[PDB]
């Protein structure tokens, strides 16, 4: 698709059998999902922000499929109140920003 | 211009005089630029994250270009680690998101 941003560019997604809506985020280095079970292994890591750092999972090589697109990557899963799909699965599904 | 996203979407913007590196985030509903002097009456805010808030101060209706598109917003000043494109501003300069 070609979106528009006078709204919040939220999509559907599909993670772990789940249909979950996500914010499609070029500010974003990292996809972060909120709380859910997910296959394999992972590893914790702290993220940080203005008062401090809030611990998540990271996940490797998780499959999601974001507005129709299929992507392979790392997902950190946590506690955020916004689902988030960041630069590390765009570059995976050949999103571009255009003007 | 076609940005991909395998990088920090950082573009040259042109604000109050003076050449400044933004980040061009689809994720920010506002504009946020490191401190400066701007012209024009402004009134103080508060932005919201995990540990707390940090008081900006909001100018209206300013001229900044960015990557060569000229375009007028609101734009926040205060102690940001990064110059973020809101899509405030996006949204200006004709910007979308393409896969
Ligand atoms: C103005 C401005 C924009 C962006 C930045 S940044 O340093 O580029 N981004 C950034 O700092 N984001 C943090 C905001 C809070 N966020 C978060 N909030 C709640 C929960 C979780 C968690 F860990 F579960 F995923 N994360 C973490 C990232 C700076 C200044
Ligand atoms: C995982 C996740 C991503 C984003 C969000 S959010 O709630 O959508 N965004 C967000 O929370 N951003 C905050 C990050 C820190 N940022 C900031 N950092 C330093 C200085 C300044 C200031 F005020 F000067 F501009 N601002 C404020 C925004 C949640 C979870
Ligand atoms: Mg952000």
């Amino acid at each position: 698709p070609q979106i528009t941003l006078w709204k919040r560019p939220l999509v559907t997604i599909k993670i772990g059998g789940q249909l979950k809506e996500a914010l499609l985020d070029t500010g974003a280095d990292d996809t972060v999902i909120e709380e859910m079970n997910l296959p394999g292994r992972w590893k914790p890591k702290m993220i940080g922000g203005i008062g401090g750092f809030i611990k998540v999972r990271q996940y490797d090589q998780i499959i999601i499929e974001i507005a129709g697109h299929k992507a392979i990557g790392t997902v950190l899963v946590g506690p955020t109140p916004v689902n988030i799909i960041g630069r590390n699965l765009l570059t995976q599904i050949g999103a571009t920003l255009n003007f």
